[PDB]
């Protein structure tokens, strides 16, 4: 059912650095996650040009931002290519190894945490604001999976039994108690206008009722 994995040593080191460094420019996490969603949308868009049946699992190519004050969660949903079990457990972590090592050397050489995206490890900036991150994903070639980590050196992967998503990735940020500003409509709008004004897919902010 649920399998537990150890993060690659370098990624575990980067995650503890992100969690324990005093750094007030935390809003960068949202730019990084939207950029990752844009890359996944680019991939499915590109593949569909030679195989239009890749869009049978959904033609709409977009990003949704869903704050939820009651649950203290910020969800970023996209209809990109999605991730396989191999991506989640091995392949994305393997590729992230060099970028993680390089990023930590750069930080030691005086670089700022905001440069994280230049090293292909932008995702991990989610741990500036989140105590736990849940990622639900569905790739055309595989089953729906749920990845999760509260850091501490491990992550879990399980087959997801929840609502089918067709194709794409849903990033669920379980925010730290002092990071609730990222659930505010005006705050999300400000961040998106400042960092993500030039993304080639519609970004829809879901207003709470
Ligand atoms: C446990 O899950 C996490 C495992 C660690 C890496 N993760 C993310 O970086 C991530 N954050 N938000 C996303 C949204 C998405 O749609 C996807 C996605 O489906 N794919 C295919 C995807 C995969 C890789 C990238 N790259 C961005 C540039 O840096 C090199 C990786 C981009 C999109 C992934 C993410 C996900």
């Amino acid at each position: 059912e649920v399998e537990t994995f150890a993060f690659q040593a370098e990624i575990a080191q980067l995650m503890s650095l992100i969690i324990n460094t005093f750094y007030s420019n935390k809003e960068i996490f949202l730019r990084e996650l939207i950029s990752n969603s844009s890359d996944a949308l680019d991939k499915i868009r590109y593949e569909s040009l030679t195989d239009p049946s890749k869009l049978d699992s959904g033609k709409e190519l977009h990003i949704n931002l869903i704050p939820n004050k009651q649950d203290r969660t910020l969800t970023i949903v996209d209809t990109g290519i999605g991730m396989t079990k191999a991506d989640l457990i091995n392949n994305l972590g393997t590729i992230a190894k060099s970028g993680t090592k390089a990023f930590m050397e750069a930080l030691q050489a005086g670089a700022d945490i905001s440069m994280i995206g230049q090293f292909g490890v932008g995702f991990y900036s989610a741990y500036l604001v989140a105590e736990k991150v849940t990622v639900i994903t569905k790739h055309n070639d595989d089953e729906q999976y749920a990845w999760e980590s509260s850091a501490g050196g491990s992550f879990t992967v399980r087959t997801d039994t929840g609502e089918p998503m067709g194709r794409g990735t849903k990033v669920i940020l379980h925010l730290k108690e002092d990071q609730t500003e990222y659930l505010e409509e005006r705050r999300i709008k400000e961040i998106v206008k400042k960092h993500s004004q030039f993304i080639g897919y519609p970004i829809t902010l879901f207003v709470e009722k």
